[PDB]
RNA sequence: CUUUUCCG
């Protein structure tokens, strides 16, 4: 029944309940700061599964800013999520601008002294069906 | 793969 589990039913998404429901948690993250509304850590786990099936773009867009916004408060659900949506969703259909953007966090993020996108960049690889993998970040896998 | 079930 919660939006965040509707919408990803087989035709439950519409762009009205969306929009309202994607404000809501908008408002309440807003209202109690990052990393302190529950809604918004719905509409986090809502992206990471309903792009891997719906890629958009602009959708993808806000998610990715939104995670990163959150975690560099320390708060790092959201990136989580996306890391999940890049290891899973890359798996089920490969997108290059995408994979770019993978490559690029998954460094970022090994970079701050953390390791859950290594772990899901390497889970990547590892389940994923001749890329063009970063040099840098190619050092960084041989010691994980 | 930490984040649901009606506070309108």
């Amino acid at each position: 029944q919660h939006p965040s589990h509707e919408l990803l039913k087989e035709n439950g998404f519409t762009q009205h309940v969306y929009h309202k429901y994607r404000r809501r948690c908008l408002n309440e993250r807003k209202r109690l700061g990052i990393g302190q509304s529950q809604e918004m850590n719905t509409l986090f786990r809502f992206w990471s599964f309903f792009l891997r099936d719906h890629f958009n773009k602009k959708m993808y867009e806000e998610f990715k800013q939104l995670a990163l916004e959150d975690a560099k408060e320390g708060y790092r659900y959201g990136l989580e999520c996306l890391f999940r949506y890049y290891s899973y969703g890359l798996e089920k259909k490969f997108r290059l601008d995408i994979f770019k953007d993978f490559q690029e966090e998954t460094v970022k993020d090994y970079e701050a002294g953390q390791l859950y996108g290594l772990e899901k960049f390497w889970a990547f690889l590892k389940y994923s069906k001749n890329l063009d993998i970063d040099p840098k970040l190619q050092e960084y896998l041989g010691k994980f």
